């Protein structure tokens, strides 16, 4: 298991524009588009993305370039960030991509105010960071991938992702 299939593993793969877990315009692996109420909006950001007229659908070759971006925005955004990249650099492998998943799906921002727990994840307090992360409205919102994550944390093992 990698970060990539990890996230394959949570996102999915859709073909054809779709609504997320908030509402929001997505496609591909997760990719999102728009925070828009406006489908226009969409198709016109991810024609954009694309590169062509994609009246809304596109091949598993353009949802797997995208992919790779999105990941490579992740990982960057971990790096540019003051607050992340000295918890990322403390992580193993595993853990190394639980977080990265964390950003993927909610952006460096959002991450980065994991004040506590990213404390606790830099000092390996497992069990102490997972109870924490609980604790969140992302935790709140997304029950069943939270658990994913965090058990990742808590472990640092693939045993959650075990039937993907």
């Amino acid at each position: 298991m990698n970060c990539f299939e990890m996230l394959r593993c949570d996102e999915g793969l859709r073909l054809k524009i779709y609504k997320d877990t908030e509402g929001y315009y997505t496609i591909g692996i997760g990719h999102l588009l728009t925070k828009s109420p406006s489908l226009n909006a969409a198709k016109s950001e991810l024609d954009k993305a694309i590169g062509r007229n994609t009246n809304g659908v596109i091949t598993k070759d353009e949802a797997e370039k995208l992919f790779n971006q999105d990941v490579d925005a992740a990982v960057r955004g971990i790096l540019r960030n003051a607050k992340l990249k000295p918890v990322y650099d403390s992580l193993d492998a595993v853990r190394r991509c639980a977080l990265i998943n964390m950003v993927f799906q909610m952006g460096e921002t959002g991450v980065a105010g994991f004040t506590n727990s990213l404390r606790m994840l830099q000092q390996k307090r497992w069990d102490e960071a997972a109870v924490n992360l609980a604790k969140s409205r992302w935790y709140n919102q997304t029950p069943n991938r939270a658990k994913r994550v965090i058990t990742t944390f808590r472990t640092g093992t693939w045993d959650a992702y075990k039937n993907c």
